[PDB]
């Protein structure tokens, strides 16, 4: 459908004149960031952003592509080069090292320079690289990690952990030789490496000994504690800190976030990853936006400021399943969390970056009409006289042959939350993609986010803006009020 | 392969410190642009840029992803929203209207507001929108159109034409009713609508009457003149301008570009589109870079400045064939042309923008090792135990079944210049994609290119920077020396 207002060139000329006016008003801050926030859309590449924009636009009864996402409103954009040192198409662990520690790493390691080697515990020591979050804590800021995945998953683990193997969630995962060599599982590192004021997301099971019933699924043994070392890491964490609280559901999270006596908060809301937003039990589980707000309630108390990591962690997972419906609905909630954080913080003193760790082989094609559903069929048949979808994957589990041929697809089928878009190459999981991802920035020193940069730039600009090591001589004035 | 220097965190910290230093040195100009250049990579989306970067990096005996393209060096980046008014995934005609005229249009029209309708001649008048190039000419600047496609193709036609049908290359293409209604073919518009100082690219055949042997292929009738109205548009164009020259080969182009008496130059080097760079006869045909330099030789003579359109027009065509080798080699030549123009002009007085009209359903995935060929196989087999490539398409003519199954692929096969990467959906031509594309900018007012913008912003910022209508009250100082 052609929106009538857009048929008039004045519509476009007025918009562009407004855009030019806004562009001219942008001025660099001479002042430091008090607070730092990184919003990480796991797998949220450029095709994901545009597709999610269209879906969100239509969610609010618009045509789609013309309505800005909250992230679209950020004044400064750069492209981020995501390659790992050893692989062109990266993973979440080693990208986390880049955007959180400022150093590129090898595929599937976390918080380590590329002198380390995947799954080789004895290459760990000397190669630890300290995150901006760690440095923020050292400078007396409060720090928070918020994600829809396990809090021990690769991305949040980049804020605190150093490991040659992202798969080492608990001691149960670590081979005997590595345990002997002192490579700690990620759950242990979470509570041991540094003080973290707010930890919210999934990953209950890795904190408790085998045999410990999950409080939410006490009748499902597979959801229970995983630990073989008898440790209760939650009790250990609580024992270290006066004013610490542990919660596992939304109601207790709410109570904790408003409780003045709570100085440290760990909320682990599922045994593993949190449910997709479309599957979330809104009585039992907080959304990413709600967790973001809860984190901000506590972190904002510190007069020295805070560093906050917020991850739309299951965007990635949706794409891996080649279920664009899941990827894009996760992306919208991620954008909602960005929007919410923007309402609760000031760009006068808070540097916010939105980025992705890497992309996916997700494409948005065919020649669909303005206003058509992103989950719809491309107009016109394929060469095999069957329909095809506007959303497709290069590879992944949506590749199908029924009776020796590519299957036809209907609108009702293509629009289902369980539908897997077709791909060229069958894989159990669709792959990451290696093309550049966007970095969006707002706040003090955000104007430094520009051009095409190595992904490591994200960590460095954040440390610089807050005058953290190695940029204590930042020569910036104190944060603005 | 893991490059040893990158194993040291100091490598990444030094690079980022340098990047921060460079970012801090950026300052906005208070002065206007004397010259304007738009480099348009047709179909050159973010996945194309990254893949081309890797290929070019390796061309210069590097590992790939770490080596900047010339476009990567531009300080200012924005994302450009490419939707047409009527379709989410756009074509070249209506995107051309956006980035060259500053107004969005309907799919397959050129230089017209979205009040016009495709292939409806009687909806043309009143809906013409004037290009920045036209306005530059009106302001006394010299103007040039350079492309590897037909000069009557959708993208260059956006600089000068207004038509409800991009397919109307010559009068032979225009239906009787539209001819009667005065909708002129694009070849006629090229010579009639405005004075253009330099016109270089393909499209000889549309300028000459049926029966006219092509000078380069005098024995191939299909390459001969197409016109049914008896007009020789080249003679007509020459007759209008003292100091005008027409050339059809590289040798004459060279002579013309150095000839002080040549004020107007039309070089039409193939009957239709120019050959792919990998097929170019370097005695008979200039490369895009060579055409760019030839245009700059003449355009730079005008003390008032110039507007130059330079198109990597066959990037798009490579992707349509699902032959990434062609798409990416075209992209590298496009980047070479950008680099060359940067050597021949000053960023003190020249605003250069590099962008794409839209993207393609091209993806770069699997988990290939650092330094591996972009045309290689992904490590590890697909679920069907056969190999697959790191480059894939969502749809297009690379979809194959041999004996009822997806074919295996070898490195020798995947690396061939004729190889079509596999897709999910068979189509005679792979489709454009609708995700945002990059805009790179350098020069006076380039800092205004920021954030996420409608594609129309590209035209507007260019007009503004040069103080052209509608921005004659730009309030900028005269261009810098
Ligand atoms: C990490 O430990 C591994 C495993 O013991 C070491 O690999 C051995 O190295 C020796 C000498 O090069 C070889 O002869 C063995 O075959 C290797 N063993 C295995 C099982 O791979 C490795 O040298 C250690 N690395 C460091 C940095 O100490
Ligand atoms: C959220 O978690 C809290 C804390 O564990 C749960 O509160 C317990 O509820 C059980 C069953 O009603 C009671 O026996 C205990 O008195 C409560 N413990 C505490 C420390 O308050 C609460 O049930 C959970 N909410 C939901 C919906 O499951
Ligand atoms: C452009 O010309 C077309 C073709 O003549 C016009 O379409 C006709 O419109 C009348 C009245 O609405 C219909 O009854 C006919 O069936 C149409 N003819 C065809 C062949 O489509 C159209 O109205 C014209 N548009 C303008 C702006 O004048
Ligand atoms: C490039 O074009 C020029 C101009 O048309 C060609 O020059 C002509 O060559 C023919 C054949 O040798 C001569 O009969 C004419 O004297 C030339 N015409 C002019 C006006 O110079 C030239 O041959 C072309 N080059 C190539 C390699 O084909
Ligand atoms: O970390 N990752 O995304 C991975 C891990 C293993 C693998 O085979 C491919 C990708
Ligand atoms: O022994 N276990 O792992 C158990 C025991 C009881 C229960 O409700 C859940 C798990
Ligand atoms: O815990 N929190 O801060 C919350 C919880 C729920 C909600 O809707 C908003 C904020
Ligand atoms: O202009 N285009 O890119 C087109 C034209 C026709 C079509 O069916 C699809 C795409
Ligand atoms: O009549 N024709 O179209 C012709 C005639 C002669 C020739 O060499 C080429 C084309
Ligand atoms: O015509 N030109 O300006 C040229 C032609 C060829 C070349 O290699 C460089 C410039
Ligand atoms: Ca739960
Ligand atoms: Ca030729
Ligand atoms: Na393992
Ligand atoms: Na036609
Ligand atoms: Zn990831
Ligand atoms: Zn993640
Ligand atoms: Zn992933
Ligand atoms: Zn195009
Ligand atoms: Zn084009
Ligand atoms: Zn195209």
């Amino acid at each position: 459908i052609i929106p009538v207002e857009e048929e008039n060139p004045d519509f476009w000329n007025r918009e562009a004149a407004e855009a030019l006016g806004a562009a001219k008003k942008l001025q660099p801050a001479q002042t430091a960031a008090k607070n730092l926030i990184i919003f990480l859309g796991d797998g949220m590449g450029v095709s994901t952003v545009t597709a999610a924009r269209i879906l969100k636009g239509q969610k609010k009864d618009k045509l789609g592509p013309e309505i800005p996402l909250a992230m679209d409103r950020f004044p400064y954009v750069a492209l981020s080069k995501t390659y790992n040192v050893d692989k062109h198409v990266p993973d979440s662990g080693a990208t986390a090292t880049a955007y959180l520690c400022g150093v590129k790493g090898n595929f599937q390691t976390i918080g380590l320079s590329a002198a380390a080697r995947f799954n080789q515990c004895n290459t760990t020591r000397g190669n630890e690289v300290i995150s901006v979050m760690n440095r923020a804590k050292k400078a007396g800021k409060s720090v928070g990690v918020v994600t829809t995945t396990r809090v021990q998953h690769a991305s949040p683990a980049g804020t605190y952990a150093h490991t040659v193997n992202r798969n080492w969630y608990s001691d149960a995962d670590v081979p005997a030789s590595a345990r002997q060599e002192g490579c700690q599982d990620i759950a242990t590192q979470l509570i041991s490496n540094m003080d973290i004021d707010v930890i919210l997301g999934g990953g209950r099971k890795y904190m408790f000994r085998m045999g410990t019933p999950d409080p939410e699924y006490p009748d499902d043994y597979s959801q229970g504690g995983t630990r073989l070392d008898g440790k209760n890491l939650v009790q250990e964490w609580l024992a270290k800190r006066q004013g610490a609280r542990y919660v596992w559901n939304r109601t207790e999270l709410m109570q904790a976030s408003l409780d003045p006596s709570v100085t440290h908060l760990m909320g682990l809301f599922e045994p593993g990853d949190m449910k997709y937003e479309i599957h979330r039990d809104s009585t039992l589980d907080p959304s990413l936006m709600e967790m973001t707000e809860a984190a901000l309630r506590l972190l904002s108390r510190n007069p020295r400021g805070f560093f906050l990591f917020v991850e739309g962690g299951r965007i990635d997972h949706g794409h891996h399943e080649s279920r664009a419906y899941r990827a894009l609905t996760e992306t919208i909630m991620f954008d909602d969390a960005i929007e919410r954080a923007g309402q609760l913080t000031s760009e006068e003193d808070t540097l916010s970056l939105v980025t992705a760790d890497h992309s996916h082989v997700f494409s948005f094609g065919g020649y669909p009409l303005r206003g058509s559903s992103i989950f719809g069929l491309a107009p016109g048949k394929a060469r095999d006289r069957k329909a095809y979808t506007v959303l497709l994957y290069g590879n992944g589990p949506g590749y199908v042959l029924k009776d020796g041929a590519r299957p036809d697809v209907t609108e009702s089928e293509s629009g289902s939350p369980e539908y897997r878009q077709q791909s060229a190459v069958p894989l159990d999981e669709e792959t990451h993609a290696g093309e550049d991802v966007a970095v969006f920035a707002r706040g003090p020193q955000a104007h430094l986010v520009h051009g095409v940069q190595e992904q490591t730039f994200i960590a460095h600009v954040m440390a610089f803006a807050a005058c953290l090591e190695p940029y204590t001589a930042c020569d910036l004035a104190p944060p603005a009020g």
